[PDB]
């Protein structure tokens, strides 16, 4: 009978006064509400609230003890059988556009192919964040969705139109072009601002400071984190509450945070011995202090990299590749 | 290892023929072994490029070798992400103050839980309805209204569990949103007589099976109009819907356990729902204790064909002018 207990409570009401809201907290009723016990039932708590003269802060204390129990909504990881059924349906036969949106974020990429280091992906993810900072939306999440769609079209071409087979080959052949002609070696334009290696190499903390620097509010920070035969990306984009700090790894996929503190906690624990110890798994060397350092950290120039053309003769730019379609 | 030099020689041998319908028709699997003389399905990428460069081929013949080469050289394999990466993300996102951007990635991985006699019923009575209003609004142009409902509920619950980490304005918004779900349960819109939020109530001899729900949701006669169904099982409410038009039309299902699932394909939607309730896979029909029709087929105690427009304009709390659509726009942070 929690429904009848919540109606009598709601009718007994002040819920917007700063005197009430200050009392609306946990472990506070046991110190200002005479006749309160943390083993009481919702029914007993409502009886104590109605039968009794209370102050503004005192009504807020009981309000929290009542609402924290009556309006409680608990969350928990979804059971594996629901995820297994969704992946089985979404990965079967013809590619499902809407299903791929929900499936892409749960997958990881593997190796032959092109690079095997994810050379072109870390770069395209950085261009995508340059474009997202400038207003576009979900450019990086759609890059993974399109790659998954292109691969599916290339594996079962008999299930797609000639237009779709042409789009899939063009997108995948474009990733191979970025690897064949690495923009880092181009001499007509400099796609990088700085190339921190050797005695200038950065640690995970160095990358975190560069990404979370509060002086970059509104401007994008685009870094390519290079480890032996394994390339990753880190970035910052947006402004104010919309500013986001992210990290990309072919294994973990794309991870973003609104909090600079959570981003720093994630990256430190990702590479640190305290948790995943990825720094030693990707075989990072150490500086004279014994701190893990990246073989190279490239501070990219989003604008120059976005305008780079991987295939000579063709006018398709990096930004152009992120807009290449797969389906009509 | 020298696959990069083999792809450059290949790309140069095509200078467009890659966009001619004669080339694309030949660009298929199991087709080169029947039109390309001197082809063996045991050849290496290097041998395939040699056969492509050294040899005069037709439009369809270049497409066959192109597929055999690209299907191997441009191959990208996918796999489930390791659980340790998801565990690290959940640990960071669930610590201290709620992270707006992290909640966007976390919400879709969670499921909802509550009391048997909770402050809004242990059947998800108000959620199935709010999800249907959200789909009514999404059909009309709004975006991610249902995904943000779960993100806000997660944020409200977090604020209610750790109020000392949020402002008075935030604690007031969290209590207002959660108290609104309790209002929808206290005053069930299905019993309102000032407005009819439902079009039909299929029950008894008119009860639908899982296949019946699939036909109603995927029915091509709904053009670009929204189909909003509430699937009622003993003490457990779910939702099913169709929204959008053309390539954008989507078929979805909501269950507090499975969360929100959507498909562009009517066939995949049907395969998902059939296997969700069927004994062949999850067997949820027997878990939610569904009854059976004279044919022994599992049926829902009731399927409500909702009227998105009327339900969206319904006011759960009397005296207050907040509508169902208004609840989906209630804020949590400021
Ligand atoms: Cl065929
Ligand atoms: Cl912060
Ligand atoms: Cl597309
Ligand atoms: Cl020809
Ligand atoms: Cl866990
Ligand atoms: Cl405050
Ligand atoms: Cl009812
Ligand atoms: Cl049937
Ligand atoms: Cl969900
Ligand atoms: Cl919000």
């Amino acid at each position: 009978g929690l429904e009848k207990d919540f109606k009598r409570y709601g009718d007994a009401l002040i819920r917007t006064t700063k005197d009430f809201l200050n009392g609306y907290k946990n472990d506070h009723a046991k110190e200002i509400v005479d006749g309160f016990r943390s083993d009481m039932s919702i029914k007993q708590l409502v009886d104590l609230f109605v039968k009794g003269n209370w102050s503004a802060e005192q009504k807020g204390a009981l309000a929290w003890e009542i609402e924290s129990r009556a309006l409680k909504v608990t969350f928990q990881n979804k059971s594996e059988k629901y995820n297994r059924l969704f992946r089985e349906i979404a990965s079967a036969g013809v590619v499902d556009a809407k299903a791929t949106e929900q499936l892409a974020p749960q997958l990881m990429l593997l190796n032959d192919g092109f690079g095997g280091r994810a050379d072109p992906l870390s770069k395209l993810v950085l261009v995508a964040k340059q474009l997202e900072n400038d207003g576009q939306v979900g450019v990086a999440r759609q890059l993974l969705e399109k790659m998954y769609s292109a691969a599916a079209v290339l594996s079962n071409p008999t299930l797609y139109s000639d237009s779709e087979k042409a789009n899939a080959s063009k997108l995948l052949s474009s990733l191979a072009a970025i690897h064949a002609k690495n923009p880092m070696h181009d001499t007509s334009m400099k796609v990088w601002q700085e190339k921190l290696e050797g005695k200038q190499a950065l640690t995970v903390n160095g990358v975190v400071e560069k990404i979370t620097d509060a002086s970059a509010n509104g401007k994008p920070v685009l870094l390519e984190l290079d480890a032996p035969g394994h390339a990753m990306a880190a970035w910052a984009k947006g402004s104010g509450d919309d500013r986001v700090y992210g990290f990309y790894d072919p294994n973990a996929g794309i991870v973003e945070f609104s909090s600079a503190e959570k981003f720093g906690d994630y990256l430190t624990r990702f590479f640190g011995k305290s948790d995943l110890n990825m720094a030693q798994s990707y075989k990072l060397g150490k500086n004279d202090a014994g701190e893990a350092i990246f073989n190279r950290v490239v501070v990219m120039d989003g604008n120059t990299l976005a305008s780079y053309k991987p295939t000579f003769g063709d006018k398709t730019t990096m930004q152009g590749i992120l807009d290449l379609p797969v389906f009509d």
